[PDB]
């Protein structure tokens, strides 16, 4: 959160539909368009490693309704994890964690 | 993700460090620089209602370490909340879900 780059989280949201409804469905990414999404909207994250296994596990990972395709909210989990992972690994060990939580 | 955007995401956790470390932990946001930052960093979210209750039991949902401070984790566990919820409701019922998950 912060200025417009809170609700531009919000238009996070709204760059998974722009990808999603390119191909398959228009609310979930399938491999292809996930692919697309992952490479372009995440050369940080994916872009350390944009090959097919990684989209392949990463789908397996967010798609949690395991249709092979991404939802808004399985990709938003897929953000949070990530911050959150980059949060916690920051710190190098999550020592503002109870350590069980 | 996006662009600079998914960076930008990245720039939230640091947007955190930004509030937290001016008052309390730097690592945790006390109730007031948690104020400030959902005020400030939230405007359409908690700009919406800015209450000390809110704030109140905001943080008594993201703190879950419950020592009354919001760690870098658990602000972004909000926000993926924030994007999750602004989804799913983007429907108006999670018909993208197995609804069971």
């Amino acid at each position: 959160m912060a200025s417009p780059l809170e609700k531009a989280l919000d238009v996070m949201v709204s760059t998974f539909h722009k990808y999603s409804g390119k191909e398959g469905d228009k609310f979930k990414l399938n491999k292809s368009e996930l692919k697309e999404l992952l490479t372009r909207e995440l050369p940080s994250f994916l872009g350390k490693r944009t090959d097919e296994a990684a989209f392949q596990k990463l789908m397996s990972n967010l798609d949690s309704n395991r249709d092979n395709e991404v939802d808004f909210q399985e990709y938003s989990v897929f953000l949070s994890s990530i911050a959150m992972m980059s949060n916690e690994f920051f710190e190098g060990f999550p020592d503002k964690q109870p350590r069980k939580k």
